[PDB]
């Protein structure tokens, strides 16, 4: 079926700044966004931020604020940090939207309507941070800011709660085999492998009911209503999850505001989500809850789960108090845009809780982006080597120059692989084996030589170089949008070969096509110096 590819970010707490944690993962659903999109398929990409609740309510009394101006705020300034990342999201959803609301109600009443919504008690454990319902087995003994003894969620190390109150219950028990039949049914459901097995292990284990409201004083009257009784407000994570429903039934202007709420998802075509991209933290409610709420309603379920992991810098948590600071924006103006999110894409894969530091950041900048890559741009626009500033034509292919040419015409099959798993570390890893391939093939041609000893054979390097050069780009270009456009205007590829299935395959752009000018000072990535 031909439908809008949606994919999605998590929409975030706003009781904080936004840091690095929040980028990486809205980077995440940019690059999947970014490949499908140069793949020329049509793309709705989802981040937001998620403004009601205790913790957020909480965070703007503490602040002496009303939440209405806080949720505001912060929420300015995620829109500000995600646009001065140079992302390429198609809507930026707050919860406090008029539309969600009404996407929320219409939503809950289709649970109820269906039977799975009961008036009962949840008598337990809450951690407020997570907005997380716990069992015993999940919290131990810890400390609070006071220094006191309390209790703290093993998932967190937050600090937790004893609640007694009349809810509305979510009959999530009764869903446990219909979960386990999807899981089974679609083993590529949830990425990376190990966090599917442990889904599935904790729902064999048998699920509870689940509170999906809370007296509103709990909530210091910052939720949504539940429809029928304005005693209640709407279990925060029920109304969060719903963000992705309400995505994708927006009309959405140039602007980038929301003008339109259909009633039916079909007409826009996004629904359900082709990839939800979330941390590891908030597994059980994207895993689990969602696709009950969804079956419960009658709703179509999403094809994947991507969940990646947490970020330390230096082998330590990053928080100012503690002293380890990582600031995105910082580093970005220090080492580059497209660098640094090149090296947050390749330094970690999803099964890792991966490490920064300006060491192994320099490292890579000068191994891979300007040794390896930038290098490679370089010598096949030089003046020195390719004299005449085109595409020339290739003379006969010797059975090395076949084996390159055979690297770089499976290269897209295998990065596409990866991409749609989705794994972005094994897709760069991909493409850079295919770049030092061309290296070690230019180092063993010595095309420099060649310019006196014999242009036929130049000819045939240069055309092959060239043409690796710019299929490489191609499929690093969601990675780095702004250096593949550089490269791609340094080599003079035209922009119509710049997107498309079509210019995956090898010899796309014609011989004759002539380079882009050149500037007397100009380096796709200059190193950095070792101090
Ligand atoms: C429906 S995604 C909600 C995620 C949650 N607001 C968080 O920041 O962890």
């Amino acid at each position: 079926v031909e439908k809008v590819f949606f994919v999605t970010s998590p929409i975030y707490y706003v009781n904080a700044a936004p840091h690095i944690g929040h980028v990486y993962s809205t980077l995440i659903t940019d690059v999947i966004g970014r490949y499908h999109r140069v793949k020329g398929e049509r793309v709705f990409a989802l981040t937001g931020t998620d403004e009601h609740g205790q913790k957020v309510a909480e965070a703007a009394k503490q602040k002496q604020v009303s939440p209405y101006d806080f949720t505001t705020a912060v929420a300015g300034e995620f829109k500000k940090c995600f646009e001065q990342m140079d992302y390429s999201i198609d809507y930026f959803i707050r919860t406090t939207n008029e539309q969600h609301k009404a996407v929320v109600k219409e939503l809950w009443t289709k649970l109820e309507q269906k039977g799975d919504i009961y008036l009962g008690r949840y008598e337990g454990w809450y951690s407020i941070s997570d907005e997380s319902f716990l069992t015993p087995q999940n919290i131990t003994d810890g400390v609070d800011k006071d220094g006191n003894p309390c209790k703290v969620s093993l998932e967190s190390g937050h600090v937790v709660t004893w609640v007694s109150e009349e809810n509305y219950m979510f009959r999530l028990s009764a869903f446990r085999e219909r979960l386990l039949e999807w899981y089974h049914a679609n083993p590529g459901c949830i990425v990376p492998e190990f966090r599917r097995r442990e889904v599935i292990r904790a729902v064999e284990k048998g699920l509870p009911d689940l509170s999906v409201s809370r007296a509103r004083a709990t909530l210091h009257n910052w939720a949504i209503p539940v429809p029928g009784n304005p005693d209640h407000c709407v279990y925060v994570w029920l109304d969060a999850l719903t963000n992705y429903l309400t995505g994708s039934r927006l009309r959405v202007d140039e602007s980038g505001k929301e003008v339109s709420l259909v009633d039916d998802f079909n007409e826009l075509e996004r629904f359900p989500a082709d990839v939800h991209v979330i941390g590891k933290d908030i597994l059980k409610f994207h895993a689990i809850y969602w696709p009950a709420f969804l079956l419960s309603a009658g709703l179509p379920l999403p094809k994947k789960i991507v969940a990646h992991g947490w970020w330390t810098k230096d082998r330590k948590k990053i928080s100012k108090s503690l002293g380890n600071v990582f600031d995105p924006v910082e580093k970005a103006e220090e080492f580059g845009y497209d660098a640094l999110k090149y090296f947050l894409l390749r330094e970690s894969g999803f099964s890792d809780d991966g490490d920064y530091s300006d060491k192994n950041m320099i490292a890579r900048l000068n191994g891979e982006l300007a040794d390896t890559l930038g290098n490679l741009v370089m010598r096949c626009t030089s003046a020195k080597i390719n004299v005449n500033g085109e595409w020339p034509s290739p003379a006969a292919y010797t059975e090395e120059d076949e084996s390159l040419i055979q690297l770089i015409k499976d290269l897209p099959g295998t990065a596409d692989h990866y991409y749609l798993i989705p794994d972005i570390q094994k897709a760069i890893i991909a493409v850079f084996d295919v770049l030092r391939a061309i290296n070690a093939y230019v180092t063993d041609m010595a095309p420099w030589k060649l310019v006196k000893t014999d242009p036929e054979r130049l000819r045939t390097v240069l055309y092959i170089t060239l043409e690796g050069v710019r299929v490489t780009t191609l499929l690093l270009s969601p990675i780095l949008p702004r250096k593949s456009v550089v490269i791609f205007d340094m080599l003079g590829v035209p922009e119509v070969h710049r997107k498309g299935i079509e210019n995956f395959e090898f010899g796309a752009v014609p011989p004759g096509t002539r380079l882009g000018p050149a500037v007397e000072g100009e380096v796709l990535f200059s190193k950095r110096s070792t101090e």
